[PDB]
RNA sequence: UGAACUCGCUGUGAAGAUGCAGUGUACCCGCGGCAAGACGGAAAGACCCCGUGAACCUUUACUAUAGCUUGACACUGAACA
């Protein structure tokens, strides 16, 4: 079963990541405790479009970060 | 219970005759008795064989199968050596 993990988990990987792993590890302990869900399409678009807004206000923060960084050397 | 005007003998004859041939005997009709015969009555022989019949029963007959048992996969996961 793909999964995407939500919280870190053990010997699998971190949250985002994506993972293939045995249905009924999935089905009776990973999914209900809340610590995946299934790779849906919609799920693994719902995240790809995740990594990349969070990889923009990553980009930018360093973009408004660095601009701060410019103007303390600036004065 | 085919119809009877329904005797003996010896012989003949699907080969054990009231009914055929030959012959003997016998006037017509009951009643009480007897069971030698009518291969008497009753039951489409149960023995015996036959039918490429039936059934039930047995088994190391054949073919299947419930059940019991084997392993693979599924429900079925994690960590650690
Ligand atoms: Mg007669
Ligand atoms: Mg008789
Ligand atoms: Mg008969």
């Amino acid at each position: 079963m793909q999964v995407i993990l939500l919280d870190k988990v053990a010997n699998l990987g971190s949250l985002g990541d994506q993972v293939n792993v045995k249905a009924g590890y999935a089905r009776n302990f990973l999914v209900p405790q809340g610590k995946a869900v299934p790779a849906t399409k919609k799920n693994i678009e719902f995240f790809e479009a995740r990594r990349a807004e969070l990889e923009a206000k990553l980009a930018e923060v360093l973009a408004a970060a660095n601009a701060r960084a410019e103007k303390i050397n600036a004065l």
